[PDB]
């Protein structure tokens, strides 16, 4: 049945019909909502209807549903699943599938850009060296000297589960984290375990606060191999503040390119376990979560100190004030270095415009309020006031197990 | 449905196990295929047959809570209730049950961050009320008790339950204390834009409006399904706080103030299948309710622009974050003003920390704690509060507070 969503600030009401096309589970039931749970919980027989569904919607998108080309594609695919227990996507299908996995990503506030995605087909890759070459090309292309461009690189699909392609890095570019003797942590605390795996694998750590991690790449189920991304390919931004002259002295920097490399791309029942994708940052991703999460860089105290704020009571809101200044700094630094970045006001504004576009042309837009609303100043952004329906459309990006839990070494 | 559900805190890695969800009752609005977790709201009167098991379930729960389950007094209460539903199509709660039920409706309110306080609720039994004048008396006493000269105390006043649906008690006000809002001929709004409709109802009903920026609305009170009647709350019972800033001397020049007592009066209390359509309850504010929503929502008092001007902020680019900057200062002022006037208020850091402690205790002692993340996380600085990182399960337990239709939409005028 048709569902309505209201914006409580503008009184705009949209009608969702698109949800009628979803299949696999949200995690919720009529009795229990799991909207804030981060991760809720093939064969020839399972494969064809999934392939059929996908081919059907592809040919429906290019206005040739039921065509001879459509009819023959279905036959070709069925015949191929028959003999090889799988099938291969056409290039046009791969590109359509990747764009729509982004289009369907309910947790992404950046989806107004969804159809401008550069798709790199790396399905001919066979070795970690080949993966490294492809990933370098991606990074170089996507960075584009600061004028960032959205991109995805797609490695060979899963076959028997024993020969998976995986990027072991959760993101292509991240800073190392080190467990110090005294008990504290140097670098990025989120990456302490992964940093230790790289060290355990032969990586010589500079033990700095912003050491770019090496790539750990697994091809065709083999042991992963270490690679250093060439430093000229890694664009970084020193963080400074437009008024606080002392801010530069904090010694902070971040990288310009956000590139998720641990997710799984599902298209027509096919599983692409290595599909690193990248866009550009929303300022709060760095300024709020990376720098101010207690379990991350945790710099609020220091900043509030230099701001000489009253830090004895919570109700002075010293944390909130230091937080805003940090996020001003990040946006100012990127903009000053002409590195693409978006603030949470502009991004959420664009997302409301996108939703309206999608309801008009597509009959809806799956969206996860819990992730869409920014981690600071929530209700002064327009998505706070926007009701959203969340549901799962395919093609899609999914979570998968960390490779160091599933991999049986040499 | 699975016996155990786990929730993780992603900052602390603490994992909690929920069994309480097995007792969930009505719908969330969600399905296997769609989640409605961000949807704000996702005559008929229970029949004899619908009422029996709802009453039994509640009575069983009550007698379990007092460690007398299966006792003689328990079986006798069951029998008395059953006969009463049989002979009168309804039944009456004992005072003990009424108090237990109200406290648990609060305990079960998944959208409430203040529930660590739930067992400390003063319950006022107004089921002997017959007239709007009497409702007025009960509500004034509630307000005065709850206000306690600034040392606020949580309270609920419970008016007679629904009978046939044609004799409902209702407070027409959505909250006991709100400021009027006036639409002007040029399209601008004076006062609180949120209350323009209700304000015009009051004016039609005979209220003489002072037409100012902070006019306390009168009470519009309906007893026994009769037409509602207007009453002015004695102004000495309405504690207010002028808003000033500990640093910006000019902040007081904005002429802002707010009332001390948040008191919701449009919700329905369900206990044992009985429906209490008039049950105003009150607590104390979290600062952001005022500083972020009331003052800074664009469709509310919307003062961000004027605060930013007096702060001399660059307001031409959003990326200067001038809005965020002014928002923080406004919320510093609100907390500073309440604390200085010794009126109870809690900041969002303290409230959410207490809520996590509460939720952990509930998981351990009760087997769970329904919580609505979308409502629990504060409207500013979300991720620097501990609830942001906390996975939650949302489900409906009874006794409960529920939404109900606005009374002007359903009332049959006499
Ligand atoms: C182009 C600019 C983009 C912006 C500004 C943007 C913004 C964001 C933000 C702020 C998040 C939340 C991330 C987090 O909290 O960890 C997110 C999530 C996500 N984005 Fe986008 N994004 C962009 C591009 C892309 C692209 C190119 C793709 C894929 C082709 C994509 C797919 C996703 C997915 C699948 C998630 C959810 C990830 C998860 O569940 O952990 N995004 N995006
Ligand atoms: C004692 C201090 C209390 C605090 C600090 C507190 C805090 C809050 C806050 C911040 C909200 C969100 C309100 C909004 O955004 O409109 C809320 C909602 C709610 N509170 Fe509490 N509260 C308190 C007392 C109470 C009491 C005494 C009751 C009932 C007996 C109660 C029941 C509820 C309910 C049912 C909601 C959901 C309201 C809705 O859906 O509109 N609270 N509370
Ligand atoms: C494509 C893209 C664009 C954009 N602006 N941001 C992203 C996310 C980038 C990112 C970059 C990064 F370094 C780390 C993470 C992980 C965040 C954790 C893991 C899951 C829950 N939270 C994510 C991707
Ligand atoms: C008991 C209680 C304590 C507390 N701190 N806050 C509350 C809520 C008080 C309140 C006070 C108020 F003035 C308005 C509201 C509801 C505002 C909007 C209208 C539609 C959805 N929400 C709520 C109650
Ligand atoms: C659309 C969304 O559900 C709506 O704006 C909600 C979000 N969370 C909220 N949270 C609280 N505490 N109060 C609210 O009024 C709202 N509004
Ligand atoms: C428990 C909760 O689901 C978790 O902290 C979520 C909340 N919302 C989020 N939103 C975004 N964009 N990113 C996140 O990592 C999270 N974390
Ligand atoms: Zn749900």
């Amino acid at each position: 049945r048709f569902l309505k969503v209201k914006n409580w600030e503008t009184e705009v009401v949209l009608t969702d019909t698109l949800h009628l096309k979803s299949t696999l589970e949200t995690g919720c039931t009529e009795y229990i909502c799991m909207g804030s749970i981060m991760h809720p919980s093939a064969t020839k027989d399972q494969l064809f209807p999934l392939a059929k569904e996908f081919i059907d919607q592809y040919y429906s998108s290019i206005k040739r549903f039921g065509s001879k080309a459509h009819m023959e594609r279905l036959e070709e695919v069925n015949k191929e699943i028959d003999t090889t227990s799988t099938y291969q996507l056409k290039d046009t299908e791969l590109i359509y599938g990747a764009k729509h996995a982004w289009r369907n990503a309910s947790r992404c506030v950046g989806r107004i850009q969804w159809s401008k995605l550069q798709v790199f087909d790396a399905r001919d890759c066979t070795t970690a060296h080949g993966m490294f070459n492809y990933i370098c090309n991606h990074v170089k292309y996507a960075t584009n000297k600061g004028n960032l461009r959205s991109a995805i690189t797609i490695f060979p699909q899963r076959t028997d589960g024993k020969h998976d392609f995986r990027v072991w890095n959760s993101q292509l570019i991240r800073y190392a984290g080190y467990k110090q003797p005294d008990g504290s942590t140097l670098g990025d605390p989120a990456n302490v375990q992964f940093t230790e795996i790289c060290i355990q694998q032969g990586w010589k750590p500079p033990r700095g606060r912003f050491d770019v991690l090496p790539l750990l790449l697994q091809a065709n189920g083999n042991d992963p191999e270490l690679f250093q991304i060439p430093p000229e390919l890694v664009l970084e931004v020193p963080i400074r503040h437009p008024k606080f002259e002392w801010f530069k002295d904090l010694g902070l920097k971040w990288y310009g390119l956000p590139a998720v490399s641990n997710m799984l791309l599902e298209i027509g029942g096919l599983e692409f376990s290595a599909c690193p994708f990248s866009g550009w940052y929303m300022g709060t991703e760095i300024g709020v979560r990376d720098y101010c999460d207690n379990s991350r860089y945790n710099i609020l105290e220091e900043v509030a100190k230099k701001m000489n704020l009253d830090m004895r009571k919570t109700s002075s809101l010293w944390k909130d004030q230091a937080l805003v200044e940090i996020n001003i700094a990040v946006l100012y630094s990127f903009q000053s270095d002409k590195v693409t970045i978006v603030d949470h006001h502009s991004a959420t504004e664009s997302f409301i415009k996108h939703m309206e576009n999608e309801y008009r042309c597509r009959g809806g837009c799956p969206a996860d309020w819990v992730w869409i609303v920014p981690p600071m100043s929530g209700s002064i952004t327009p998505v706070f006031h926007q009701e959203m329906l969340n549901y799962r459309l395919t093609p899609s990006f999914e979570y998968q197990p960390d490779p160091w839990n599933t991999h049986v070494w040499k």
